[PDB]
């Protein structure tokens, strides 16, 4: 199945997306920092999600959090998460070039009550996440997002940021994907409420031109 | 002071509120379920807040001592709070209640099932989402930790408590959360039956949070009990 | 049909609404001042809408003829609309009113000063922001032009009419405007005393807009008159 | 006074703005498409606004709308609206390079009832506008804005856009300036309600890198 992934996605995307539909998602992505690809808005065909899930549960059995270099050992994940077809398509949503170049990958695995990935920003512009396994909404695990913010590393003022803004909450079901503007959207996961609530996330980090400019200047400018 | 309290409050409110300001607050209360009375919007003069804080501190210390002397987050129950003449006077003031009814835009009935008229909570160590059974909560944030330590109030207005399926997390997925920072001495009025609300957990021991909570009914709550 | 109307409406509502759906609409009505009953949320069956549209068309044509025969945007006044048995039956239906009171979460009183119980407007040529004096407007968008021609409803909830200084444009600067597209046959319920609202101007001759407007009171409107 | 404008603005901005304040305005600009520089948030000292006003009323006396090449004849307006100090400062708000390069300038002048500049988008990323004269709010003339939208030139669907979004309204007083993200914020002016309501606007259009890329590709990509 390898190397044919490109044609498989180019066909799937071309059949399911008009340019106008992509521009509506671009509007939503700019407004909210967040686009969810659920069963009503698939971006990757179901067979490849089951495959990526299979690869992730295998890497989880040798962890919980799986660090980037371990995740990078999967050839399927590298092929999908760097597919020029997928990156070009998603740049219609970001309305800017995506640069798939560090901590490139990560697999979170939550299970015990109060499991959380607390409020934070990331140093890169984009997060492309696969919610391979998600507990029911009542068990927690939703993503929460505060767009149009920024990380002041000398005084992040997370709680004062919440007082100035409204929090969006996104429920996820197993197999959902989502794109996040991870540098200006403060985000977190909702703590798990039960033990035995399995939450497995593949996180993929990409850059924009602004992230290359920050590297070249060593400065937020 | 006794009936001097009502005279003090009437003069303070008359000196500080225009009809237009009251209507602006009423618009905010309908829109958000929440109105904060802070240093830029006092409703009770600062001298009375200090006195109410002293009374709440006394009740908390006495409650803690009595508990220690019997049993070996503290919560002062309604009947114990009610014994404070000062707290009873300010929180049942005809002047304050009538003023606030201009913001609720409906009658406030200072009657609730006795066990939940009043409450004082005092939190000293790091330690959820709900609705109440009555329309109004009038809360005195007598002592608040830094915003950075937590303790904010969060609110989701225009919701409802389905007692058979509360669906808190599904409600969060459909709505946006508002967060309100408080500092010591702030008061707030909350539409507690249609605003899903919680206290933000404190994330640091030694952050002290002392709240006086007062529950009031509206006409809908009387009817609900009757049917 | 006569009392067959109430039986038809009861069965239609019972078949199409769960308690959870009604509470969701009540949450939306409190939050936005507005609930649209469109093809995905019918409240009156389509056959009755067609019949009400035919009656409104008749009243408009008869009104226009009578005016032409005396004098040489048409507006059918309340007393003339009231003569339609069909329109009177559907708009005063105990079944419909009781159902909608689940969305308002308060009693609906189908009484208003007689001159403004009912209204039919009919607009045929290209041609403002206000509040009403009563809590509820139940509107039948019987004929609507394309959205591109205008005719939407815009709304700013959680406001109030200061009759001495309405300050429409200053209100707009403080709030966000909601816009609702309508197609022929849509109905909507509006909290007309706290939602500043307008019809979007039609920007094309030959775009036809026919509306049946019904005003209802809440308990606050009875009290307001009495005081 | 000419040529000293740079130092005059560099001093004024450095005394009145911390980097943190600029980043809060950046957050607001991304969220809303709109930052207002009123008496509480001046960007240009009062003496230069009175001067620019003086120049604009003169150009208005020989118009109403004053086209770009006529406006360009004013040396003061060119100096201020291309000041490297101002452009560099404002790029802290846009969080991207501003390119002051076509219809570079425009002076609208409204006066009779129902005067309006109807709903539209612009072809450039930024509008830097000077509300030199504004009637009272009750006479109209406010700016209205719908951010996170886009101009589909084959079917702009303005009214359907309003049905999907909320409208922001910004009141302006004489001397207010504002920065607008003019390509993704649908915008208009509120029609004047009285005759003799004088509304004089200087509009300055700037590009971003995305606008140069659209030129080079002839395409929205």
């Amino acid at each position: 199945d390898v190397h044919e992934i490109d044609e498989t996605l180019e066909k799937f995307l071309a059949e399911n997306y008009t340019p106008e539909r992509v521009q509506q998602l671009a509007d939503r992505f700019q407004r909210t920092g967040f686009v969810k690809f659920d069963s009503h808005m698939r971006i990757v065909p179901e067979e490849l999600i089951t495959a990526v899930r299979a690869e992730a549960d295998r890497l989880v059995r040798e962890h919980s959090v799986v660090k980037s270099q371990d995740v990078e050992q999967s050839d399927l994940i590298r092929a999908v998460t760097r597919s020029e077809v997928l990156l070009t398509f998603l740049a219609g949503i970001t309305r800017e070039r995506i640069i798939p170049e560090d901590e490139r990958y990560l697999i979170t695995h939550q299970e015990f009550a109060s499991d959380t990935h607390g409020w934070h920003w990331d140093d890169y512009s984009f997060a492309f996440n696969w919610a391979l396994r998600m507990p029911p909404i009542a068990s927690g695990g939703m993503v929460q997002a505060v767009p149009h913010t920024h990380w002041d590393k000398n005084a992040p003022r997370i709680n004062e940021t919440l007082c100035e803004r409204q929090i969006d909450t996104y429920g996820l079901v197993s197999g959902d994907l989502y794109l996040l503007r991870s540098d200006t959207t403060m985000h977190r996961t909702v703590p798990l409420t039960e033990d035995g609530a399995v939450r497995t996330m593949l996180v993929v980090s990409w850059s924009a031109e602004r992230d290359l400019g920050k590297v070249l200047t060593g400065n937020d400018r």
